């Protein structure tokens, strides 16, 4: 892909996360941690998964990020709308304001209602997400496989400003602590 020049630099917003993330002074990277990271509760912040946004809205234009993944079991990826519901449970899926891909139990989906199976040939160590407003487009690149399409959602309805979303999931096995990383341009 030639999306690269669309780079745009993403920081985590610690408001958001749930109260078991640790995210970096740079904001650039998170983790799970092994406890309550001693915050206050407030509206923002996701209860039952351990998610967070970017700080960035967008409501216009093309963008494009990577996030690096190495040594994860479990993650999910991709854009969501800012109004998006934060407490109890729910799905990942576009009717949900959702558009993410994931990896669990060794499989990659995208967050389609129901789940879509992804062909990877390459397990990737960085992800890149390219967003086009206008066009309705998300999609996701193999960084690990020369830049190889993963998956395209089009005919999007954001219905909404647009913020980065992260799951860095759960780590009941002990083998999914590692970080989600904002990638450098
Ligand atoms: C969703 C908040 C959490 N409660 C317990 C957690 C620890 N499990 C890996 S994370």
């Amino acid at each position: 892909h030639h999306h690269h020049h669309h780079m745009v630099h993403i920081t985590l917003d610690r408001n958001t996360a749930n109260s078991w993330l640790i995210i970096s002074k740079d904001r650039r990277q998170v983790r799970m941690g092994d406890t309550h990271q001693n915050v206050s509760d407030n509206k923002e912040r996701f209860s039952n998964y351990p998610m967070v946004l970017g700080a960035q809205r967008f409501s216009s234009g093309k963008m494009y990020w990577e996030v690096d993944v190495t040594q994860k079991e479990a993650w999910d990826l991709g854009v969501c709308r800012d109004s998006v519901q934060r407490k109890g449970q729910f799905s990942l899926s576009p009717e949900n304001g959702f558009w993410t891909i994931w990896l669990w139990q060794d499989s990659y989906e995208a967050g389609t209602s129901p789940q879509t199976t992804l062909h990877i040939q390459v397990p990737p160590c960085q992800i890149g997400i390219f967003v086009d407003y206008e066009a309705g487009v998300v999609s996701f690149y193999n960084i690990t496989d020369h830049g190889s399409l993963i998956y395209t959602f089009s005919e999007c309805v954001f219905a909404g400003p647009l913020r980065p979303f992260f799951n860095v999931g759960f780590n009941y096995s002990g083998g999914n602590a590692a970080p989600l990383k904002l990638c450098p341009l």
